């Protein structure tokens, strides 16, 4: 028998994360995402993920120090920065700076806390503005902002409550792809830089940055249904919309759509992705609904996010998650080996060049 | 049911390559893998595996020109390289150079064709050493071999036939890495940078670069016992033994022994590694056998190539059956996402910090 796609394979135990896909909810520890999103931060929901339990007052304002701390990147990394061409896509960005050269779970801090800098840096290079330092008076988020365009807004609560609700989700193809690399007991960046592709794909986060240009491409709400029907005569896969757990709304999309309602509500975006959401779930078409992709790439749009770093800035969320499974993954390893079925030819004879068939 | 490491779970359909474990065989596409490595060459297995037919005397000829011609690094690449530290791991090099910015298999033989001009030029570049451009007139294999020592010489053909050897085997760690990137649409270059993260780990092909040491660790035939006994006590993995799918030995390394015996019988490392194998197999420990990572290194040492690049010779081949895999399975495509059985805690509320048991 073929298990083609793995679902509802079971390849772990976890205390990380519960999943409710029958009833669209979501759990870091047994803490639902919404909570956190609502009520932490960045740094305290990291924390919480990691270390298993939510931080004193000294245990938070020490760990925001030490993330604060790890903010720079080497002076040589800095060197190849200005080599670098103009026109990377964000995710490769990373992939090039994490493979420039308990204890893993500081190596796992340290990473996540670069993250923002390797973004940030690349950002004001390509653009041939002067960098702007991390500074260590500021939060986790309100530095990457700062980093991005030199200037602290309110709108920074709004990514951070994204982040958040990005951080994790159990075996999710790139959290899966990270763990089929750490199985092999390979080092923490190179499972991250394998998580990074994965999430990538437009059949994973990469979604995110296939959906601005869907919804321009519908144009208005007007054209919704026409839109949608053709989609389902060509077989077109709807950006934003099903999930391979979900059987229902996922629970990030229905708090990023409450966000955008209440922040950007006149976004031309926003109205054709909510007008997309109606028609598809009134009609109850394949019996599908909007996934975070659909309304996280709203937001980041809306908040002056380049396109091709939609996925860099999940990857900024979900690196923790993707860091705290491979913590706990091999903390009792196995390898991850599985075999196909072999359907190709047999007892095929080598034939000397001369011999064959011209 | 959890089951933890994939074992004997069949995750697609493929025509690319029969494992045999029960009876240590392999086969490409029908064709017994030494028969290929004794009188095949790396190009003309390589499109028998991405063509599906072992190619006519003009369409070698034309192919070899192919990928000849396809063995530059772009111009910024090259700026790149001189300010790269010196003292990287060959794996990480590769994912660096990868990750600057039908067809898809043509993109997988312009990426194979350029694997040994990455390795070769950080080489020569890391020993202060003047680059040796691609040469034209020159194989695949013979290339590398000349831009990295500048020279041409009969061990060629060994290096050659280690090549062959090593291009393909089923759904392993790194190959299945590139499976579920590949499954999410992301790119052929990501899909790699994810195997090479896999293929890198010392629970895959980084044992070979742990053999050489554990050999010098043993010392000599005559501490072997000891050493193995050891192991068992400890529970310390015996590096370049031991398999998920062969029950027996494992072809690729019998066909190594022999040329190791044919050409370096006097080599210390060979000599112990025969030991340890002799000692091993006699006594039935733990009914493990020698896998292809035990006899690969030994090879690599004895042909002069550095300890660090040995995970990034076995790649130098084996993209060949990473990019076979992915194109194969992205022609009728399925995303890869399994889950995970919760064992965490359940309704845990969030407290507000100022209460939390200091």
């Amino acid at each position: 028998m073929i298990q083609k796609g793995l679902e509802g394979v079971k390849i772990c135990e976890s205390s990380i994360c519960y999943l409710d896909g029958i009833n669209g909810r979501l759990y870091y520890r047994g803490i639902p995402v919404e909570e956190l999103a609502e009520k932490s931060t960045f740094e305290e929901t990291a924390y919480f993920l990691w270390y298993g339990k939510l931080p004193t007052k000294s245990e938070l304002e020490e760990f925001k120090r030490k993330m604060a701390d790890y903010r720079e990147l080497p002076a040589e990394a800095l060197g190849i920065l200005y080599h670098l061409p103009k026109n990377l896509h964000y995710i490769d960005v990373l992939k090039i700076f994490l493979s420039i050269h308990e204890d893993l779970r500081e190596k796992a801090i340290r990473v996540a806390s670069v993250f923002p800098t390797i973004l940030a840096y690349y950002y004001r290079y390509s653009k041939g503005k002067e960098l702007i330092r991390p500074r260590k008076d500021l939060s986790h988020v309100e530095n990457f902002y700062y980093m991005m365009f030199g200037e602290r807004n309110e709108k920074i609560r709004l990514l951070e409550s994204a982040f958040i609700l990005l951080m994790e989700q159990d075996i999710n193809a790139s959290t899966f792809a990270a763990l089929v690399i750490a199985s092999t007991l390979s080092d923490l960046y190179s499972c991250i830089v394998g998580a990074l592709g994965a999430l990538k794909g437009p059949l994973h986060g990469g979604a995110s940055e296939k959906v601005p240009p869907m919804l321009e491409e519908i144009g208005s709400e007007d054209r919704v249904e026409e839109f949608v029907q053709k989609c389902l005569k060509e077989k077109r896969k709807i950006m934003g919309f099903g999930h391979r757990v979900y059987k229902t709304y996922d629970p990030r999309a229905v708090f990023l759509k409450r966000v955008l309602q209440e922040h950007f509500p006149d976004s031309k975006l926003f109205r054709i992705a909510s007008k997309l959401e109606e028609y598809i779930v009134s009609n109850k078409i394949k019996n599908i609904y909007p996934n975070v992709d659909l309304y996280s790439s709203v937001l980041f749009e809306e908040l002056g996010f380049p396109r091709n770093m939609f996925t860099a800035l999940f990857a900024t969320a979900r690196v923790v998650g993707w860091t705290a499974h491979v913590i706990e993954y091999v903390s009792d390893n196995k390898l991850i080996r599985p075999t196909s079925e072999y359907v190709g030819p047999m007892d095929v004879e080598y034939i000397p060049i001369e011999r064959r068939d011209e």
